[PDB]
């Protein structure tokens, strides 16, 4: 009983949908830079970027389906600080920090958003998103397997990158709140599903329960 036609919904949608398009666009780029920095896995590293471009096109289609023009300007600025950190990190061969930003933080944020979105999405959008989500399950998380295979060498930079970057996702959660509520996506649910995905991700890489509690609390304990 959400009105996908009303002006509130389309308005909030212009920004939310833009965020996802932009996030996919930057994932595409990011996974290309990662293809350079790790030329060795560039094959698998190139397949993911392409996959996100597909996903990006899908969400664009979700936009026209609702006859909504996505505010791509607002979306660019939503990702800017994290995009800056990724760029700077990338410049300096800091591949661990790049993977944490893209493979862990960005992709946990998206998986959380997609699952909250589905049960309240319109028919077309729900289909695309179910597809996107399936694609994410049925492919290895590259950066996560890498970081895991390389944990001891990467542990310290990860903790640092987590301190530099986790708070920015926290800002993004607060910024996206109003509009997401309009779409029927509860803010509490998003924070919850994010932490669950991120915490599990940090476990898989090699962090202990105590380390995971410490690292997860870095955004919210400042708030
Ligand atoms: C039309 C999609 C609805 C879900 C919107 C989620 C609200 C904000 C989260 C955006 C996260 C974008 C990350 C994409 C990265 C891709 O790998």
């Amino acid at each position: 009983e959400l009105d996908f036609q009303s002006e509130s919904y389309k308005d909030a949608y212009s920004r939310i949908n833009a965020i996802v398009i932009e996030g996919e666009q930057e994932a595409f780029d990011n996974y290309n830079r990662l293809a350079e920095m790790l030329p060795d896995q560039r094959d698998e590293l190139h397949k993911l970027a392409k996959m996100e471009q597909r996903h990006m096109k899908g969400f664009m289609a979700c936009g026209k389906n609702l006859s909504v023009t996505p505010d791509m300007g607002f979306a660019q600025k939503f990702f800017e600080r994290l995009h800056e950190n990724f760029k700077a990190a990338a410049a300096e061969g800091k591949v661990v920090t790049c993977l944490l930003i893209q493979s862990l933080i960005i992709e946990c944020f998206a998986i959380a958003a997609y699952n909250i979105y589905i049960p309240v999405a319109d028919a077309f959008a729900r289909k695309i998103t179910e597809g996107v989500v399936r694609d994410e399950y049925l492919h290895r998380n590259f950066g996560e397997e890498w970081l895991k295979a390389n944990f001891d060498a990467s542990k310290a930079e990860l903790e640092e990158a987590n301190r530099q970057n986790l708070p920015l996702v926290w800002l993004m959660l607060n910024e996206v709140a109003d509009d997401a509520r309009e779409l029927g996506m509860e803010r509490e649910s998003l924070v919850e599903d994010f932490m669950i995905a991120y915490g599990e991700a940090l476990e898989n890489i090699g962090f202990t329960t105590r380390e995971i509690m410490r690292m997860s609390a870095y955004g919210l304990a400042a708030v």
